[PDB]
């Protein structure tokens, strides 16, 4: 659907809150901390200070407030008090908050302690794949072209793109049309129009693209157990580009990307 200026302003607020959760949690992502504790810190912040709510809790039965994925875990990892972070771990914390009826969905990678060269490389390339997609967003561009560009870049940099999960429209609904694939698919044919709001969240594997879903129905891992990284931003298509609604202080791209002169 096409969001009204009123809807978009509410999404700016929700997106900002989701981003602030990631900015807040940063210092706590240290060796020795449990993902369960990280989840509590995030949830307490969302509820007690932001006065919002996690869109994750109860969603299709999801048991926690945020998703925390480590190393070979591709996405939707479930916070656990017994899972401790250690040196070299690459960790994704995926936050989705609902505020004033609208969603803000975003995630970023954190590297614990001493980084490993490939771990840093994978995260760097993954974020750049997201940035490349973001710089392409504007009315007239087809989602298929965006997916194709992400895949071309990721593969050109020696990595692979997960196919089973994708970006998505977002608003009063957590996941709305359309699907935002991060690869070139013949199924995709959506011409972007101003007012559309959706996420871009490429999952990149250091090894092969194949994944495997654990018994809990949420935790997804790389089939070859290679590392997997992901970054996600919620955006709104503007008349001449896009506006990132979940930008953080550490992002190295501006919130508004216009293609004018
Ligand atoms: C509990 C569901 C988590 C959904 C993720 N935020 P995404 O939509 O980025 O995959
Ligand atoms: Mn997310
Ligand atoms: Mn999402
Ligand atoms: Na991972």
């Amino acid at each position: 659907s096409i969001k009204t200026p009123e809807d978009i302003e509410k999404m700016r607020v929700a997106g900002r809150l989701a981003a602030e959760v990631l900015e807040m949690i940063e210092p706590y992502v240290k060796p020795g901390v449990s993902t369960g504790e990280l989840d509590r810190i995030c949830n307490d912040y969302i509820v007690n200070e932001q006065h919002a709510v996690s869109a994750c809790l109860g969603y299709h039965g999801y048991p926690k407030s945020v998703c925390i994925s480590i190393n070979e875990v591709v996405c939707h990892g479930i916070p656990d008090d017994a899972k401790l972070l250690k040196d070299g771990d690459i960790v994704n914390i995926d936050v989705t908050v609902i505020k004033d009826g609208f969603h803000g969905d975003t995630s970023k990678m954190f590297i614990v302690g001493k980084p490993t060269i490939m771990g840093e490389r994978l995260c760097r390339i993954t974020q750049e794949s997201l940035y490349l997609a973001l710089r392409m967003v504007k009315p007239g561009i087809n989602l298929r072209e965006i997916g194709a560009a992400i895949q071309k870049f990721v593969e050109a940099e020696g990595f692979s793109v997960v196919r089973e999960y994708c970006g998505h429209g977002i608003g009063r609904g957590f996941h709305e049309e359309p699907q935002v694939l991060h690869y070139d698919s013949r199924e995709t044919n959506v011409v972007l129009k101003p007012g559309m709001t959706f996420t871009i969240e490429p999952m990149v594997n250091a090894g092969k693209k194949e994944i495997r879903t654990m018994k809990d129905g949420w935790t997804v891992k790389t089939k070859d157990r290679s590392l997997s990284a992901q970054y996600e931003h919620t955006i709104v298509v503007t008349d001449n580009g896009c506006e990132i609604l979940t930008l953080r202080k550490d992002d190295t791209i501006p919130a508004i990307i216009s293609h004018d002169e």
